[PDB]
């Protein structure tokens, strides 16, 4: 079966709580030994490719809510120096109750990300033991062992946290954390890959930066060093910006803002609501982080969307990292390859609907034949030419060898012998799925609609709470509105939702 996400809408999952909590990380399965050798091939490429998955859903692909990092180390460090200030500390008191915050939540975020690496170099090591075990393949019958020069590689080998040849990283709070490294043998030289250092540079590096997974023709890249190091130095700009720039917000109000002008004591923090909502059931949690990560949303507006390249049909509302690329509008087709930040879309995975046109019009003694393989927690529903209407799940289409999904309709079909004139794509869930995906592929909005007076509108308003500066939230009023934007964009949510 094909993914939903990845291939009907021609998006990716969104798994952001890790910028602003500790996430629980998708732990290593790497294949087993005692398999096949076609079967360790199939299952490494399918633990290589989850993996990439994982890691786009939750640190490669949202490398542009770091601003929302940046938005939320401010919050909890104003906060903490107003408390210090209201108690009449001395501004050196006032600044380090700040930087601990500065410095505690961002080694929550670095330890996330690092994690995730870690996970993925683990599981890699694993693999790599696997295959080296089975007595029928070696690492290049799986992994391409090419570098820059087009040349093989003399090994490709996974150090995990821990071993002697994993990098040591001091957090944001001066504790250290082992990072696993990705190693290209050389020879006596050696090159070591981690978030932090990247790639070397030259043309001793993997051909295409981390190792490529190759299966049955198909191919793939994760692991990648290049695509962990921009986040990774994001992070890090984050880090020494808000410690810099809390120096002079606590310079610029100490002693100007007085014991008692400032209450936030009482306040809940967008990050602290949507850590809350983490621990109970309620409306999906990518949204709820994504509003607590001061992401631009249009919560009031939903829009219907047809993703260009498979015809698929969704009803949601948009999330923008840079409103710049906004206001999307009405009858529109927009790329989100050409805008400057992320896409996001939030849905309800329930009421996707398309029309199916990747089947065989002959049907075969009941048996209906699909060209394409059918997407995840979906059923192809098929009009024969006696108008007879039959949906079949996802699971119950059988493959074969040559691309083609077949299924038995004879026994809900009274004429088995027809052509198929009709088909169409829905939903198997009975209950609603919301969840929030990141459009990667172009799309139309075929309409717009205010939810509050049910009015069909044109363009799209995106709102999100005033980011933080060394110079801002020195009055009650700035605070009062922080609050209050993020509990009616929580609660406009909440409502859609239920
Ligand atoms: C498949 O068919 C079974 C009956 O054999 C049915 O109960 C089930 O809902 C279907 N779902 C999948 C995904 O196989
Ligand atoms: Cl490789
Ligand atoms: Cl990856
Ligand atoms: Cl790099
Ligand atoms: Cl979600």
């Amino acid at each position: 079966i094909a993914p939903l996400v990845g291939v009907g809408l021609a998006a990716g999952a969104v798994g952001v709580g890790w910028a602003l909590r500790e996430f629980e990380i998708v732990g290593s399965d790497a294949p087993p030994e005692g398999l096949t050798a076609d079967a360790l091939k199939q299952q490494v490429y399918q633990t290589a490719k989850t993996r990439k998955s994982t890691n786009a859903s939750t640190i490669v692909d949202n490398q542009n809510i770091l601003d929302g990092v940046k938005h939320t180390a401010y919050t909890d460090a104003k906060i903490a120096a107003i408390e210090e200030l209201n108690a009449g500390s001395a501004e050196s008191a006032v600044l380090d109750a700040a930087t601990t915050e500065v410095n505690s939540y961002l080694t929550t975020v670095q330890s996330n990300f690092l994690k995730t690496w870690n996970e993925s170099v683990a599981e890699l090591d694993s693999i790599l033991s696997t295959v080296v075990n089975h007595p029928d393949i070696g690492k290049g019958d799986v992994f391409l062992m090419l570098n820059g020069s087009d040349n093989t590689i003399e090994d490709l080998l996974a150090n995990p946290s821990g071993s002697t040849d994993a990098t040591s990283f001091t957090l944001a709070d001066g504790t250290t954390m082992s990072v696993g490294t990705v190693e290209v043998d050389r020879g006596t030289e050696s090159y070591y890959y981690d978030p932090m250092s990247g790639l070397v540079g030259d043309l001793g590096d993997l051909k295409n930066g981390g190792p490529t997974v190759q299966y049955d023709g198909d191919s793939l890249v994760y692991l990648n060093a290049s695509n962990w190091k921009p986040i990774y130095d994001e992070m890090d700009t984050v880090l020494q910006n808000v410690r810099s720039g809390i120096s002079t917000w606590v310079s610029n109000v100490y002693g100007d803002v007085q014991s008692g002008e400032i209450e936030v004591s009482d306040l809940v923090t967008p990050r602290e609501r949507a850590a809350m909502m983490a621990q109970e059931e309620g409306m999906s949690q990518a949204i709820a982080d994504l509003i607590a990560l001061n992401v631009p949303v249009d919560a009031e507006r939903e829009a219907t969307i047809t993703i260009q390249d498979t015809g698929a049909t969704l009803p949601g509302t948009f999330a923008l990292t840079d409103a710049s690329d906004g206001p999307l509008e009405s009858g529109k087709t927009y790329d989100p390859s050409t805008f400057s930040g992320d896409v996001y879309f939030t849905a309800d995975m329930s009421l996707v609907e398309g029309d199916w046109t990747a089947y065989q019009s002959g049907v075969d003694g009941g048996n209906v034949t699909l060209t394409s393989e059918p997407y995840s927690g979906t059923a192809v529903e098929l009009n024969t030419a006696a108008n007879e209407t039959v949906a079949v799940d996802a699971g119950n289409w059988t493959a074969t060898g040559n691309g083609t999904w077949y299924h038995d309709v004879s026994p809900e079909l009274e004429t088995d012998i027809t052509s198929i004139e009709s088909a169409r794509f829905l939903s198997t869930a009975e209950q609603t799925q919301y969840e929030t995906i990141q459009l990667q592929g172009s799309f139309t909005i075929d309409k717009l609609t205010n939810t509050q007076t049910g009015e069909e509108v044109t363009a799209t308003s995106f709102d999100s709470s005033e980011p933080h500066t060394d110079s801002n939230y020195i009055t009650q009023e700035e605070w009062d509105q922080l609050e209050q934007q993020n509990k009616e964009l929580i609660e406009k949510y909440e409502q859609s939702q239920s």
